[PDB]
């Protein structure tokens, strides 16, 4: 009952037990909470209430020191003191933002907004306020028991009367029971066990319901600025293909920690391991928040590090497949890849953190914790996807608030740019510099004259929330019998349930823009679906068009995408 005042630090006995994290608040602060708030239980070593029998007086307002105990006002003693006076409640070693992130339900955009401009310590305040509001709200979906099982890759699914049914994406990892965690897709569910077992009619699943760790390092260790490369040792033999990065590089080791911005196609991966070939002695650990994220970096890694001093960390609990060419599980090889919620207790002379926009501030208070080092590499694109927020359903959420590294990204700007796309066709590149990068983005390639718009709103209909355009499938179809070199596209959607259709109807291999995101194919096919606020979010209509390498028809909903896209149109 001994802790920090989480605003100011002044040590106290009082946490709020109204805050459902039971924050620490100094005297001072925890009056200005009590005061303004619907929280009126103050805890100590023992709860401010009446200790009067039978009396359920817990209003810290309401009660009184009586001698050593505490009374409300119709059973304290005649010398008795107001818990709460002088803007102060009684307690030993004897503001706005702390109250509205305390009391707010995360459904707001505000929410997010205030929880990325507030102090460091409000930040992990609420990011943890946030965390825990995420995993006690997953107790509120109903549970899905087995009817019938058609095959081994599809069943169906009797669901619990009088409490809601949770969409069926990929994003919500169900765990059946304890025979391991569990995926749907959309009267046939398909059913992908992370763990094989022939699924049982009867059996159950339920949504993975994880305890929230408390937080201690900031989201951002303190900035530091040297006048020479520190503790770290640079080469003078360092390969062509990196010469590009050196002065960037040299930035690297001249500061605590650096914040770069790479659009689509710019060289992340090919920057975060040539990071190690510049600092060829130096011990870095790569960690991202997605299984992707950390393969991608390891496949680059494979190309141009030591496969022996490379391992891949992989949680025990082990639940989609990943990278396997390196040492499984060595924490203390040179080079460790591992996901942020997997990562040890270790040390290194830089942390590379990639897919930095994917990132919540959670993950960048976790990774200071778990990770002791002399520098910290931010790589991603706040042009770029966010993090899933399950319960902001109000307000868009602008780059800016994604975190802490966004939001300098999008103030002060980020340390380093790669200017430079080298994946896109010309029209994309020109379309996305506009549209999100201040036209700072510059092409390599030619225009490929292979990249085409079609205005086609066509008719949509819901698999639930889940969106579906079956005319802009139909188009979809008709070109590609008098384009049958896109008969390889990867067709890309903002809708699982588009993605569903698209499947059967087209045969081409699928994917949401979301988890397109990391990913490139020579030929994309992007149907928008609909014109809402998800499919015309110009950081995922930025990540869709920029998948391609060579060709991408996109089929627009939207009169102002579709306007800016610089690509040939084409009729029907
Ligand atoms: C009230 S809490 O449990 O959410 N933790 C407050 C966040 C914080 C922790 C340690 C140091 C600085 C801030
Ligand atoms: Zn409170
Ligand atoms: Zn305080
Ligand atoms: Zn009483």
């Amino acid at each position: 009952a001994v802790g920090a005042c989480v605003l100011c630090n002044s040590q106290t006995s009082l946490r709020c037990g109204a805050c459902i994290r039971r924050p620490f608040l100094c005297c001072k602060c925890c009056y200005d909470h009590v005061i303004s708030t619907s929280h009126k239980l103050v805890l100590s070593v023992n709860p401010y209430v009446c200790n009067a029998p039978g009396c359920d007086v817990t209003d810290v307002t309401q009660l009184y020191l009586g001698g050593m105990s505490y009374y409300c006002k119709s059973h304290k003693p005649p010398i008795s003191f107001p818990l709460c006076a002088n803007g102060q409640v009684f307690g030993l070693y004897k503001v706005t933002d702390f109250n509205a992130i305390a009391t707010c339900d995360w459904t707001n955009a505000g929410d997010y907004i205030l929880a990325n401009t507030c102090t460091e310590r409000l930040k992990l305040f609420a990011a943890e306020t946030l965390k825990a509001t995420e995993e006690t709200f997953k107790l509120s979906y109903g549970i899905a028991t087995v009817r019938e099982v058609l095959s081994d890759r599809e069943l169906h699914l009797s669901w619990e009367v009088g409490k809601p049914r949770p969409p069926l994406n990929r994003n919500y990892v169900f765990t059946g029971y304890q025979i391991g965690e569990y995926t749907f897709e959309k009267d046939a569910v398909v059913y992908r066990g992370t763990t094989t077992y022939k699924l049982n009619v009867g059996d159950y699943f339920v949504l993975t319901s994880h305890t929230v760790m408390p937080l201690s390092a900031p989201t951002l260790v303190p900035q530091e600025h040297y006048v020479r490369i520190t503790g770290l040792y640079p080469t003078l033999n360092i390969s062509d293909e990196f010469s590009s990065n050196v002065a960037n590089y040299q930035k690297v080791g001249m500061q605590k920690y650096s914040t770069l911005q790479g659009p689509p196609g710019t060289g992340k991966s090919h920057f975060a391991i040539g990071l190690a070939l510049y600092y060829p002695s130096a011990r870095i650990v790569y960690t991202a928040c997605s299984h992707a994220a950390v393969d991608a970096l390891c496949e680059k890694a494979l190309k141009y590090l030591p496969i022996d001093k490379c391992s891949r960390i992989i949680p025990a609990r082990a639940r989609v497949e990943c990278f396997d060419k390196f040492k499984v599980n060595s924490t203390l090889e040179q080079y460790v890849f591992c996901t942020v919620n997997a990562l040890p207790e270790t040390t290194a002379d830089i942390v590379v953190f990639d897919e930095i926009s994917m990132a919540t501030n959670y993950d960048l208070s976790v990774v200071n914790a778990r990770l002791r080092a002399k520098h910290y590499v931010y790589i991603g694109d706040p042009a770029q996807l966010p993090a899933p927020r399950t319960l902001l359903t109000k307000g868009t959420l602008e780059p800016e608030y994604f975190n802490s590294v966004c939001r300098l990204m999008k103030t002060i700007g980020p340390d380093m740019f790669l200017g430079t796309c080298r994946r896109c066709p010309a029209e994309i590149v020109d379309t996305v510099s506009a549209l999100v990068y201040d036209n700072k983005l510059k092409a390599h390639k030619d225009k490929s004259a292979q990249c085409f718009k079609m205005f086609y709103k066509g008719v949509i209909t819901h698999d639930v929330s889940s969106a579906i355009n079956r005319p802009q499938i139909g188009v979809v179809r008709e070109f590609l019998t008098r384009n049958p070199a896109w008969r390889k596209a990867v067709f890309i959607s903002p809708y699982n349930s588009q993605n569903a259709v698209a499947s059967k109807i087209l045969g081409l291999p699928t994917q949401t823009v979301d988890s397109s995101q990391g990913s490139e194919y020579d030929y994309v096919i992007f149907t928008q679906t609909t014109e809402t606020a998800h499919s015309c979010n110009v950081n995922r209509f930025n990540v869709a068009i920029t998948r391609a390498k060579v060709g991408i028809l996109c089929i627009m909903s939207d009169r102002d995408l579709y306007d800016k896209l610089q690509f040939t149109s084409l009729e029907i």
